[PDB]
């Protein structure tokens, strides 16, 4: 069976639900295990970062209406950071699952074979993405959750305005 893994959100300190994902084990197992992990904490502290590896209290620092929002940097809050459960990043695993529909799964990254914690939540299809990042998940419940969070008002640099944060995270 593959992991369900959950985000319950904030945003702006008001609860808005919870958002549960199943993880494609099946097709990109490393991939989903650094996820995973990153849900529960049980790896302890990033090697570089020197920070817990751990999603909960993190932000969604990136939204892009029509195309994604986008989670994940631990360790400075803003895209700069974070650092996978292998230390530093780990290698894209498969390109197998495509960018095809709203509600995937995948991972951020600034180049060829850069995954950390940073991941993404596609809010369209993307398929300019295939082969650039590594789709290894989907939402099942709380769809609504990530529209909302999809349309905050966002800074300059594509951040809401609003604290959308990872109050509580897990492995279902
Ligand atoms: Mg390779
Ligand atoms: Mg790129």
């Amino acid at each position: 069976q593959r992991p369900r893994c959950f985000f319950d959100i904030a945003i702006n300190n008001q609860p808005a639900g919870r958002v549960v994902f199943e993880l494609f084990s099946d097709v990109c197992p490393k991939t989903c295990e650094n996820f995973r992990c990153l849900c529960t904490g049980e790896k302890g502290t990033g090697k570089s970062t020197q920070k817990p590896l751990h999603y909960k209290s993190c932000l969604f620092h990136r939204v892009v209406k029509d195309f994604m929002v986008q989670g994940g940097d631990f360790s400075e809050g803003n895209g700069r950071g974070g650092e996978s459960i292998y230390g530093g990043f780990f290698e894209d695993e498969s390109f197998a699952v495509k960018h095809n529909k709203e509600f995937l799964l995948s991972m951020a990254n600034r180049g060829k074979d850069t995954n950390g914690s940073q991941f993404f939540i596609t809010t369209k299809p993307t398929p300019h993405l295939d082969g650039h990042h590594v789709v290894f998940g989907q939402v099942i419940s709380g769809q609504e959750v990530v529209r909302e969070i999809e349309n905050q008002k966002t800074d300059a640099a594509s951040k809401p305005f609003a604290e959308v944060r990872i109050l509580s995270c897990g492995e279902l």
